[PDB]
C-alpha cells in the first residue's frame, strides 16, 4: 500500500478546474482527471502535500483544504499493466491566484462547470482517470464538491 491524495480545485466563480496529465507522466499520461493528485513526503501531512502540489504543477496558491473522501482507497491499472493500490483521502480547496502551468505535468486544462463534469464522468467514465471517476461517484464527496460551486465574494 501507499499513501497518497486527490484535490479538486475550484475558483471563486465555482468553476471547477479540470486537468490533462502530461504524455510524458510514468502512469495514465495524458489522461483527463481531476485537479491535482500526487503522494505526500515522509513526515508532511496530506494537507501540506495538497499546497506544495499545487504550486509545483499549477502555480497555484490555495484557501485551506477541505477533506471531502478520507477513506478513499483504490488498486486500479493503467493501459500497460501499472498497478497502484494507495489509501488515497479526497480534498477540494479554491484558488486564490493565477495559474501558472508546469509543462511536465500538465498538457491541458479546463475550467468547468461541475454539473457539466459530473453529466461527463456518468455518460463516458472511460475518458477520464479512473480515480476522478470514483471520487465524483461517492455521494458524501459528491455532495462537498457541489457545496465548492457557490459563488465566494
Amino acid at each position: 500500500l501507499h499513501l497518497a491524495f486527490s484535490s479538486w480545485l475550484f475558483n471563486a466563480k465555482g468553476q471547477l478546474l479540470v486537468t490533462r496529465r502530461a504524455l510524458s507522466k510514468k502512469a495514465w499520461p495524458g489522461v483527463w482527471t481531476n485537479s491535482v493528485c500526487g503522494h505526500p513526503q515522509l513526515g508532511e501531512s496530506n494537507e501540506d502535500a495538497v499546497i506544495r502540489r499545487c504550486r509545483y504543477e499549477l502555480g497555484v496558491e490555495i484557501t485551506p483544504p477541505e477533506s471531502i473522501y478520507p477513506d478513499f482507497r483504490y488498486r486500479a491499472t493503467d493501459p500497460s499493466g501499472i498497478v497502484e493500490n494507495e489509501v488515497c483521502p479526497v480534498f477540494a480547496a479554491r484558488t486564490t491566484s493565477a495559474l501558472q502551468i508546469n509543462d511536465d505535468e500538465v498538457m491541458d486544462y479546463q475550467w468547468c462547470d461541475l454539473a457539466d463534469v459530473l453529466h461527463g464522468i456518468d455518460a463516458t467514465p472511460w475518458a477520464f482517470s479512473p480515480w476522478m471517476v470514483m471520487q465524483a461517484t461517492n455521494r458524501e464527496a459528491r455532495k462537498r464538491l457541489s457545496a465548492f460551486t457557490q459563488l465566494k465574494l
